């Protein structure tokens, strides 16, 4: 049975994750992204300017292209991709799935452009929203679930060191105390779950839903519960030129916690400190709107607090603090 860790490494303010991946013999840095299902990388197919200062993939060396087959992919920040599909070998943290679709960049929208920390996505989403025309493909876990130990994977995700990415088995290590679980629902394709009530510094709150979202940098919430959070911060102002609210980087943040399944998840308000807003001498805040969209983003900032399991069977969301 397999079973690998992969380990990721947070850019510059913890602002992505990237982990090696080896396409058909050539290492490429990639963002595992548990909130899409495609996995597209950067390829020779760019325009030679755009390959500049990246690994890309070359599929006419070692992959089987899937003719007629297309994908086109529009993220939350408002971001995009699209090009054609090969088969390849794809190897994670030791562990391979031979003839995994690899989705090669035709058209990259500016942020991608002007992104040099990574060379693609590797989605890890349910296969039911991978964006592949005309039959959709599945996901680099679910081609190599069946082979694994158990049909899971796991992540830690820390702030400025190196994390990992668990594939087939549990590090009990990696986290304080037990593991609690809670069901999700699948029905939208992300890994969605419930918390039954929020607590931001001095005001609690009723519960929602979220997606669990390694590839979205922020903890995205309802404006409602921004506001109360930011009404706690002294002299919080949202700043455009930085993404949103910003202060000044002395400040004392409250800690905002959700409770899950009777599990308090906390995240400390040292965490809630992103880094400088790059706008003069404030820094942003690690809580930020999620726009209207009708669920939360429980992005890195949070995920940095707690080791998450995503298991298949259930499927189920299990949660602990990290070591
Ligand atoms: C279609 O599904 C997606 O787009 C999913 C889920 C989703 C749906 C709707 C709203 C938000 C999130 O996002 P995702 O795949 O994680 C997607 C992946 C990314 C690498 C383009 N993240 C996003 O689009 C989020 N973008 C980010 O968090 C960007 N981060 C920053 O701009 C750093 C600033 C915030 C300091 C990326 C450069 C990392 C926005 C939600 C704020
Ligand atoms: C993950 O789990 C497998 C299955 O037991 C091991 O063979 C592998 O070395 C790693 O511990
Ligand atoms: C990344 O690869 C595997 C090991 O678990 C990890 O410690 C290393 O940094």
């Amino acid at each position: 049975a397999a079973s690998g860790v992969a380990t990721n490494t947070p850019t510059a303010n913890d602002e992505e994750y990237i982990t090696p991946v080896t396409i058909g013999g050539t290492t490429l840095n990639l963002n595992f992204d548990t909130g899409s299902a495609d996995l597209w990388v950067f390829s020779t197919e760019l325009p030679a300017s755009q390959q500049s200062g990246h690994s890309v993939y070359n599929p006419s060396a070692t992959g089987k292209e899937l003719s007629g087959y297309t994908w086109s992919i529009s993220y939350g920040d408002g971001s995009s991709a699209s090009g054609n599909v090969f088969t390849d070998s794809v190897t994670v943290g030791g562990v391979t799935a031979h003839g995994q679709a690899v989705q090669a960049a035709q058209q990259i929208s500016a942020q991608f452009q002007q992104d040099t920390n990574n060379d693609g996505l590797l989605g890890l989403a349910f296969s039911s929203i991978n964006t592949v025309q005309p039959q959709s493909q599945t996901t680099f876990f679910d081609t190599v679930k069946s082979s694994l130990a158990q049909p899971l994977f796991a992540v830690a995700l820390k702030h400025q060191q190196p994390g990992v990415y668990d594939f087939g088995f549990i590090d009990s290590s990696k986290y304080t105390g037990s593991l609690t679980y809670t069901g999700v629902d699948n029905s939208q394709g992300f890994w969605s779950f419930n918390v039954d009530s929020y607590t931001a510094g001095s005001q609690s709150g009723d519960g929602f839903s979220g997606i669990a979202d390694t590839g979205t940098t922020l903890l995205l919430l309802d404006d409602s519960v921004v506001s109360q959070y930011y009404s706690q911060v002294s002299g919080a102002q949202q700043d455009s030129n930085a993404g949103g609210y910003v202060f000044d980087c002395s400040t004392n943040l409250p800690d905002f916690s959700v409770s899950i399944s009777g599990y308090t998840a906390t995240v400390p308000g040292s965490l809630i400190n992103y880094g400088p807003s790059g706008d003069g001498s404030t820094c942003l805040g690690g809580i930020q709107s999620n726009s209207g969209i009708g669920f939360s983003i429980f992005g890195d900032i949070f995920l940095k607090s707690q080791y998450v399991v995503f298991d298949s069977d259930g499927p189920q969301l299990g949660f602990a603090p990290q070591a």
